[PDB]
């Protein structure tokens, strides 16, 4: 697995964002990540969150996985990173994402993830409160 430059184009949603890759503009949604649905409860604040971590962002790095790199709306899958640290770990471990969808190959930080969401759990942090 290896981290890849990506520019910031705009913030979609908690565990969505659209980012120049490669010369290319694309949507690219959090792997191993479910942010509420902005409404369910949480949502807004998780769709703040990713805004704000990745708008601050000195550099943001896109990582795919081992398995398929887009789903079926083609969507680029992956593990963002704002100025190394990792988007959808700091959601997970704000309780404002729960780990989900183990699909096509792609859980290398699956273990990491689930570390995240058991703290998260254990201090009660927003959707877990
Ligand atoms: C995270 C992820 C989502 N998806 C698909 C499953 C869901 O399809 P369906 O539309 O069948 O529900 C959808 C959820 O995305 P969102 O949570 O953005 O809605 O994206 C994948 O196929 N692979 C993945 O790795």
């Amino acid at each position: 697995l290896h981290k890849e430059p990506a520019t910031l184009i705009k913030a979609i949603d908690g565990d969505t964002v659209k980012l120049m890759y490669k010369g290319q503009p694309m949507t690219f949604r959090l792997l191993l990540v479910d942010t509420p649905e902005t409404v369910e409860k949480y949502g807004p604040e998780a769709s703040a969150f990713t805004k704000k971590m990745d708008e601050n962002a000195k550099k943001i790095e896109v990582e795919f996985d081992k398995g398929q790199r887009t789903d079926k709306y083609g969507r680029g899958l992956a593990y963002i990173y704002a100025d190394g640290k990792m988007v959808n770990e700091a959601l997970v471990r704000q309780g404002l994402a729960k780990v989900a969808y183990v699909y096509k190959g792609n859980n290398t930080h699956e273990q990491l993830l689930r570390k995240a969401e058991a703290q998260a759990k254990k201090e009660k942090l927003n959707i877990w409160s």
